């Protein structure tokens, strides 16, 4: 009595009621499995379900950091063009020995402090923070208002490029924190359809491995990777074949199967 199955669709397995010792061979449009080639997803379980997918996931604290890191690398790193109540031959002369003037040195303290709300936040910026103008729980307020507008601050070359370190140093943990969490989020099971499992640990999709890992991608770089392998993860093709090992259904409503060839 062992069947032997095609299924292209979620309901044609259902129907044909796998039993152990089946062979099936299995192919349509699925997700990776959250908890490795493509970690945090592992496409040696597929998740088959009918119910569409999870949108890609949103985070304030990411638009915070990438936010907060891009005004102060636009004030470091000033373009040709740009605007400015400064002297323009006055600005050229600051790039040539290597300094640094803050246009806006408000701006950088109230993202800085949107971000790093907690006092224990990335403590060592909020320091360097104030000597370039007192105490950090005082420089937001001095910038809550907004009076170091009319500040300038000039930058001796190794404390702007120091500052800048800083800056990248602190906004990198945020970001990963958020790519971390955002990948669990999408680990929401919806009930019914099935759990397909190879035995040996193999694929079971067929895209190109990516060559960075994702945690290994840069800090400004592993929120926008994470979405294109969220979301083309999320509704890859995907087949597989074998002899049915084990079968059981979830007290969510999901049938695993393992297989082997």
């Amino acid at each position: 009595s062992a069947q032997t199955i095609e299924a292209t669709s979620v309901k044609q397995l259902a129907d044909a009621g796998v039993r152990v010792g089946d062979t099936l061979r299995i192919s349509g449009t699925g997700m990776c499995n959250i908890r490795s080639p493509f970690l945090p997803f592992d496409c040696s379980q597929i998740i088959w379900n009918d119910a569409r997918s999870l949108p890609l996931p949103e985070s304030e604290l990411v638009n915070k950091a990438t936010a907060l890191t891009e005004a102060v690398n636009r004030q470091l790193h000033p373009k040709p063009e740009d605007e400015s109540r400064v002297s323009a031959s006055l600005r050229s002369a600051i790039q040539k020995s290597g300094m640094v003037l803050l246009d806006d040195f408000g701006d950088i303290v109230l993202k800085t402090a949107d971000l790093c709300s907690a006092k224990d936040d990335c403590v060592r910026l909020k320091n360097a923070l104030v000597n370039l103008g007192k105490d950090w729980d005082a420089l937001v307020k001095r910038a809550n208002a907004g009076k170091l507008d009319g500040v300038n601050v000039l930058l001796r070359p190794v404390s702007a490029e120091s500052l800048d370190n800083l800056v990248a140093t602190s906004t990198a943990p945020f970001i990963t924190h958020e790519t971390a969490r955002a990948a669990q989020s999408l680990n929401s099971p919806a009930p019914g359809g099935f759990l397909i499992v190879s035995d040996e640990g193999s694929d079971f999709v067929d895209q190109p491995w990516p060559s960075a890992s994702l945690y290994d991608y840069p800090p400004q770089e592993q929120w926008n990777a994470f979405q294109k392998l969220a979301q083309m993860l999320m509704h890859t093709p995907f087949n597989a074949e074998g002899i049915v090992t084990k079968i059981f259904t979830d007290a969510n409503g999901t049938q695993h199967i393992g297989l082997h060839p």
